């Protein structure tokens, strides 16, 4: 084996978004994103374009003619990301890529090998809804231990957008951009830095939701909580005593995980609270 | 009649682009763009999105279900432009609009009235390939004299993009844009005004082609040429004497029209040369 495998934890809700973070943060020249069903490919493919990613889908209602253009654009560099099923994937007409992402893990360890094999390069599995056992079953089937890796921090992501956004800027002919050298001039003059920020948002897709890492649900910030003889009821009574809103509490390694609101600020005596 | 009608000259090549110029320059809250065939609507609709315009098509392979969403998005303000045929247009389920554009003039003066009637508001006919007689036939059928109007200058257009682009900026929450207040800060600091211009190009679609106003062809700048006893052969011999490349020459009102190259600079003694 000559590729690195990674299991990235991602709830079944923020997944699409985790996918996008990873694409920006790795800057693969070519990616392939394997899902389960035909329906999901267009679903996912649409939302990556939506998220600034050059992506197109691939399912089985593809006629030979409208499958080849796809592949042409993909290899050349026009579409940097391809979203497919295990079926529309096979064929000697399929490029080599930098990254494979298992959006929905392989329904068997033969479909993992044919999926990942297409890459040395990099392979990433998305799991969240506590698919953890399904993951280590794959590892048993496959006989490999996928290194667990953290998804990119929001900060990591932004420097990535920016970085991509810059390289993209350096691609604009002087004729194109000189056309706007007046308006850009107007801005710098009047020091309209807020306006420029707005511009960036328009391109980089602005504010992400604060999502829980236990439920993929928004309006939550997942935490790590450890404390003396701290069991759920206690941890919970301590938080409710501070008049907080408590969501998904689950048991962690050396403590509990506990969603609190994105805004709430947690200082409970004796109890040690960090985000995850 | 309670709407203003205009005939805008536009070659059969730069037409799509003339369409876009007009949309930006008028800033209609809702537009409807009538074409001839079903195929053209998606053709045109696609290229307006491509050109920064919120547009969607409407043809006849529309099933009741996937026709209504369309109309919902249109009236509400989601899609600001609708591209249709004379058939998929009829129905009591069709909004009132600010602008109607006859991309391809009405094949009869009943279809002009049902087209335009849907607007007081504004009606615009596109003609170019010397459809001028077809135009004044319509006027005879309809019994009205459409005021001839110039298409917007490239400069007119740009202030329009910009203007739209600004109002669009004022719509971004402080949370979205503050997310980028660092990067925007980096720019102003280092005075990277070229970079900002690039950003604008990315959004505003950069350099337009220099197109001939006689052939809709690019690599030409159409002119107006008048001179003493100036006939074609002479006008042409004068230009070729100055070692120029001459394209479509046609006869104008009080002179000739003559494409020359976008770069060429024309000073021929006695002959009076302006662009159109
Ligand atoms: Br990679
Ligand atoms: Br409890
Ligand atoms: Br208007
Ligand atoms: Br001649």
């Amino acid at each position: 084996v000559t590729y690195e495998e990674e299991a990235v934890p991602a709830p079944v809700r923020g997944r699409l978004e985790v996918l996008s973070d990873l694409l920006y943060v790795a800057s693969p020249d070519r990616a392939m994103v394997f899902t389960r069903t035909k329906a999901e490919t267009e679903e996912i493919a649409q939302g990556l374009l939506r998220l600034g990613h050059p992506a197109q889908a691939l399912h089985g209602d593809m006629s030979q003619g409208e499958r080849e253009r796809v592949m042409g654009a993909f290899r050349q560099g026009e579409v940097r990301v391809l979203v497919a099923t295990d079926v529309a994937a096979r064929g000697l007409d399929i490029p080599q890529v930098d990254l494979v992402v298992h959006y929905r893990m392989p329904d068997r360890a033969e479909a993992y090998q044919h999926r990942s094999g297409r890459t040395g390069g990099r392979v990433v599995l998305l799991y969240g809804p506590r698919e953890r056992r399904d993951v280590e079953a794959l590892e048993r089937a496959v006989g490999r231990r996928f290194k667990r890796v953290n998804p990119p921090t929001p900060e990591e992501v932004l420097e990535a957008k920016w970085r991509h956004l810059l390289a993209r800027l350096a691609r604009v002919p002087e004729k194109d951009y000189r056309l706007y050298q007046d308006f850009a001039g107007r801005l710098f003059a009047e020091g309209r830095v807020e306006v420029v920020a707005a511009l960036l948002a328009l391109l980089l897709g602005g504010a992400p939701a604060e999502r829980s890492l236990l439920t993929g649900e928004e309006g939550w910030r997942t935490y790590k909580a450890t404390g003396p003889r701290l069991s759920l009821p206690r941890l919970v009574a301590l938080l409710k005593g501070q008049g907080l809103e408590v969501g998904k509490v689950a048991e962690a390694e050396g403590g509990f995980y506990v969603d609190l609101r994105p805004e709430a600020r947690p200082e409970v005596a004796g109890l040690r609270l960090e985000p995850a």
